[PDB]
């Protein structure tokens, strides 16, 4: 076998690259070596990567899939794999993931919290587990304060595909909320934040007065942003840790379990009105 | 020979991954696929990755080197390799780089435009290429104003390691040169401007009223800012196209020339005194 494992992302989220250096980490203590590639959320190129990988004979595969609904080619099975982030809808194959509901729950209910309670919701492609977890996290925070669901308050960056993609849609979603009078956002990942935060920056409209929001991914960005940003925090380092140890145990042919972790939510700045 | 190319970057500043990007999209065109592997600015570690990848018989390596004393082992000839963004000391080795002294003489001028005379550098390591002619830029645009070098206003991230490393020096280096008054600063690598950044925040001190600042590399975090940042713009889109073309080449085994690029000063907020 290559003392490789390979690492297929979907996208440039710093997410994924935070999580790769926790893995590379602990997995040199073995003499593995991670390395990445990116699938930029094209299923082809996904297919493409695995098979790569498949006949490289690498140690083993960690997946973030692209969609939800993806089959493993039984001529790959012979590869240790797991998935991260993202659970495919019908595999015994394991999965390290956080609490979706509860991480948008937490978020939603903090922006209802404030005199906010008509909340504009930012959601990537929702053929990925972690878009209907996120989904139904907000559900159940705007249902707990009696309010309807206004589908036309929930933006999904369903046109394209990639880093880029998500960050236009949203901005563009992000725009078209702040031109209704949307006082309140919840942007589900890194990429919608910096898209969400471009269209308020550019618009004359100032957080914390006009507009509130909570994100999703931590950056040592978000502290020295004005003003300084709420976001849903993932567990990082300890996924990153028990991946490694996951994926490790693998690799010696020993049965393991799905983990699934809980973020916690960071109270700055952007979510509260002055 | 396997369909992979491998992308041995030092850190994990945005800089490399955009470029990444634009790598495989081009190479991608003859189905070969570009993997990344980061050695954290450890020569240990970048010699493991490329012993790893020279193993599995990859089509081509590039190189970011974590130093530029540098020598391929015999070994190690058989597998096609250029390096980018530095420059090795003695090789045979092509490079793709920017014309890092323009780019810092630029830079160090613009802040000279203000009414500031003393001006704080902040740099990586100097047994990097890109520092020794960042510094060559620096002291340039000093002399031409005539100002004479001080030693005492440079500093270097070369006592620790890796990506948090280069965040911290610059955060320590802005601390200690605003804790003498000095009115404007030069940042040379993204990681650097995000640590001087927080240093400033942490201040009591304002930018545009008590400091001015320039910055390297672009990030989207630039545009939204408070106040928007003044940075050099690197040609990470010709970079990776240009470079995807010469690895091309050199895996075909047609000659290539080293490639030389100009960086452009975007001005915003950050580099001027309200
Ligand atoms: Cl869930
Ligand atoms: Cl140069």
């Amino acid at each position: 076998r290559s003392n490789i494992i390979a690492f297929i992302v979907p996208d440039q989220n710093p997410f994924f690259t935070e999580v790769l250096t926790e893995i590379s980490h602990e997995c040199q203590k073995h003499h593995l070596h991670v390395a990445v590639a990116s699938s930029e959320e094209n299923e082809d190129k996904q297919q493409d990567l695995i098979e790569t990988f498949v006949s490289q004979n690498v140690s083993a595969i960690i997946l973030v899939p692209v969609k939800s609904k993806f089959q493993m080619k039984r001529e790959w099975l012979k590869i240790p794999i797991m998935t991260l982030d993202r659970e495919l809808e019908s595999t015994s194959l394991p999965s390290i993931t956080v609490d979706n509901e509860e991480a948008a729950y937490i978020a939603t209910k903090r922006v209802l919290e404030s005199t906010c309670k008509e909340v504009g919701l930012l959601l990537a492609n929702p053929n990925i587990s972690t878009t209907i977890g996120r989904k139904n996290g907000y559900n159940k925070a705007i249902s707990e304060f009696d309010l309807n669901v206004n589908p036309s308050l929930i933006h999904y960056s369903d046109q394209q595909l990639g880093t880029n993609a998500q960050i236009y849609s949203g901005y563009e979603a992000t725009k078209t909320l702040l031109s209704k009078g949307i006082k309140g956002i919840v942007a589900t990942n890194h990429l919608l934040l910096l898209g969400a935060l471009q269209a308020i920056k550019e618009s004359e409209k100032e957080i914390k007065k006009d507009v509130i929001i909570v994100g999703f991914d931590d950056s040592y960005w978000n502290e020295i942003y004005t003003p300084k940003l709420t976001v849903i925090s993932q567990p990082v380092k300890e996924m990153g840790q028990v991946a490694a140890k996951m994926i490790y145990k693998l690799i010696k042919g020993k049965d393991v379990t799905s983990i699934k972790l809980s973020t916690k939510l960071i109270i700055r700045e952007s979510c509260s009105f002055n």
